[PDB]
């Protein structure tokens, strides 16, 4: 446990990232645009910095990036909702109308449906928020748990004025998502086939279901389906605590969404993120005609610190999806191009040599709210998880940025790539290192990355003081942390290039950005 120091854990607040003035939050709940605005909920402790007495928290802006606090949407004010408000989603119907689904947590821990709805829709603001006189409206089925029935997805389309939606839930160790119908949204008919259903993966909660394109660059509203479209189902793997996502096909008449590849099935396959990322939600934005993916990150220092410094966990920068079409197997996520309207000023460093063994200062003044591009080339089983970070030596890597670091490199946070034996691209993010301090996360996070002939390895970085967001080859890969450095900070942190490779030295080209303040206050 370490003597943390006002000065050490007000550095933790991010600049740019959405984040409550205080307090815990965690989940996305149904993040919607309406009449200009980007709105946004968020799973909310009024009382704690720790997960409980859940109310939704609301927040807008113009442009996915400048929020503005508003009031609390939803209290535990109801006999229904009085343990919890808990997470939901948005639906958004052709008349006008936001039917907003949660759940709400009795006294007796049970968990049933609830629909909201605004006050007064003319409000761009949506401020004012009702609870249907009627709640709650749906409890659990004879198969599932009544204190586990959670998360209703936003619903997509059938016909003749019946909508759908995705409840996730389990059978003993089988991870399911129920498909319930409805035309008014006060009435649910659970149909007989499940969505999908995976072995061995346990509760899936916070189930997506949703449609990309396979040849353009848009994404698709949540209702639109046909023969060209394939269908991305995800599910926040509970006994894990890490979001899976899978591509494949869906079906309207049959129900039943099916995998492209059973191995890489949902739970058992890719992640949206390898590191701290969780519960993670879309939404159609109509405006620029892009699908954006929200999810949270967890505080990775203990609890006491927590409360030390009177809030935890924050949001990162929402991310586009779409199909990554050269290689039709994954997705890819990147920044909302709005974060680069953050961008202050610019320094370019062009051809930097980086020898075996051997660690490059790169001087951007102060390294704690940037915006790093990063392309790397190699010069004339492993596994991230269980390797030994940048401190491994291998043949091809690891070689790759050292950012939140020290002087003397006491404290340092690698993000790099490594080349394994044809070749295994890996992306990794190592916390060993990133703090002097013994109460906090230390694990090596990352995964395999795609890397096709003709492709320099590329990162993107942002770094916003307690928060790093790493992108590999344009998205393919993520990896999102936290470091919590004792000595790194303020105008200590350094940045660096770094090779520890045995058999060559690399040759990187950057870019960097200083970064400023998204300036997050309350709504005028
Ligand atoms: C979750 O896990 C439980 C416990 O294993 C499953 O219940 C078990 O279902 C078995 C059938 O697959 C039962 O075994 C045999 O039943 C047949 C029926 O003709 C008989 O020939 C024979 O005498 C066996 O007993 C077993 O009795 C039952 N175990 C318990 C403790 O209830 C459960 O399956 C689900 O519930 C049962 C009651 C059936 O309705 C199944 O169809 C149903 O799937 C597992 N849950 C799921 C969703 O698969
Ligand atoms: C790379 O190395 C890591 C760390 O060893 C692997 O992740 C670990 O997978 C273990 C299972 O193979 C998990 O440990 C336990 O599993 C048992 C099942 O018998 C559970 O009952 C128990 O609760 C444990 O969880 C463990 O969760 C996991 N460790 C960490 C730190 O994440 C990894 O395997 C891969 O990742 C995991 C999360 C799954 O997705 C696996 O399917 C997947 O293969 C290793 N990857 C390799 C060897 O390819
Ligand atoms: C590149 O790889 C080298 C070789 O692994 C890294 O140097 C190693 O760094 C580790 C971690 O700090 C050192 O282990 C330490 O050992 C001391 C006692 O010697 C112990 O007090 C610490 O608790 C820790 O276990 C190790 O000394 C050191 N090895 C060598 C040969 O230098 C190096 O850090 C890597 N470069 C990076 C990450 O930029
Ligand atoms: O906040 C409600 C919202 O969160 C979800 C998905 O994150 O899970 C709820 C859940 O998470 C909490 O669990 C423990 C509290 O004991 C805490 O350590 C963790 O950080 C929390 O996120 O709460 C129950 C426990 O009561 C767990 O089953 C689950 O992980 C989602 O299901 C829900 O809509
Ligand atoms: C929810 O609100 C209640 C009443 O306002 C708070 O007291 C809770 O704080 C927790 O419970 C009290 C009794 C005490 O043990 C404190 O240490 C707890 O944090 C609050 N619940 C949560 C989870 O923050």
């Amino acid at each position: 446990p370490y003597p943390w120091s006002n000065a050490q854990l007000s550095w933790q607040r991010t600049a740019f990232h959405f984040q409550p003035e205080r307090s815990w939050m965690s989940d996305p709940d149904g993040p919607i645009f309406y009449k200009g605005w980007y709105h946004f909920f968020y799973q909310y402790n009024p009382d704690n910095p720790v997960w409980g007495n859940n109310t939704w928290g609301h927040t807008v802006s113009r442009d996915l990036i400048h929020w503005l606090y508003l009031p609390l949407a939803l209290a535990a004010d109801q006999w229904y909702d009085m343990q919890g408000v808990f997470s939901g989603s948005a639906t958004c119907l052709p008349d006008g109308r936001i039917m907003m689904l949660y759940t709400g947590v009795t006294k007796e821990m049970v968990e049933m449906l609830s629909l909201a709805y605004p006050a007064d829709l003319s409000d761009p603001l949506l401020v004012e928020w009702v609870k249907y006189p009627g709640n709650p409206i749906l409890s659990a089925p004879p198969g599932v748990s009544p204190t586990e029935f959670r998360d209703a997805s936003t619903g997509w389309y059938v016909s003749n004025g019946t909508w759908r939606i995705a409840i996730g839930a389990k059978y003993n160790t089988t991870g399911i998502a129920m498909v319930y119908e409805t035309k008014d949204f006060k009435s649910f008919k659970l149909l007989e086939e499940l969505l999908h259903a995976v072995p061995d993966t346990g509760l899936w909660e916070c189930v997506d279901l949703y449609p990309v394109s396979t040849t353009g660059e848009k994404g698709l509203e949540t209702s639109v389906n046909g023969p060209k479209v394939k269908h991305v189902l995800k599910a926040s793997i509970d006994e894990q605590q890490r979001d899976y996502y899978a591509i494949g096909t869906y079906d309207l008449g049959t129900n039943k969404w099916t995998p492209d590849n059973p191995e890489e099935d949902v739970g058992i396959g890719l992640r949206y993120d390898w590191g701290k990322y969780y519960a993670s939600k879309t939404f159609y934005d109509p405006k620029k005609q892009r699908r954006v993916v929200w999810a949270w990150t967890k505080e990775l220092d203990s609890e006491v610190a927590d409360r030390e410094k009177g809030w935890a966990n924050v949001q990162t920068i929402p991310r586009t999806v779409l199909l990554d079409q050269k290689t039709g197997t994954n997705v890819l996520l990147w920044p909302v191009e709005e974060v680069e309207s953050l961008r202050l000023s610019s320094k370019e460093f062009s051809k930097v040599k980086a020898g075996a063994g051997s660690v490059v200062p790169l001087d951007v003044g102060t390294a704690t709210q940037l915006d790093i591009i990063a392309e790397f080339e190699i010069d004339k089983g492993y596994n991230c998880t269980t390797s030994g970070g940048a401190a491994e030596r291998g043949v091809l890597g690891p070689f790759g940025l050292l950012v939140s670091a020290t002087e003397n490199l006491s404290e340092q946070t690698p993000v790099y790539f490594y080349i394994a034996k044809n070749f295994k691209t890996f992306f990794c993010l190592d916390e060993s290192r990133s703090s002097k301090a013994s109460d906090v996360s230390k694990q090596v996070k990352g995964f395999t990355v795609p890397v096709l002939d003709g492709e320099k390895f590329t990162m993107r970085l942002l770094v916003d003081h307690s928060i790093v967001e790493s992108f590999a080859q344009g998205g393919r890969s993520c990896i999102t942390s936290r470091v919590y450095p004792t000595e790194a900070i303020y105008g200590a942190a350094k940045l660096f290039l770094f090779n520890n490779a045995t058999g060559a030295s690399i040759t990187a080209s950057l870019k960097i950005w200083e970064m400023n303040s998204a300036f997050i206050q309350p709504f005028h």
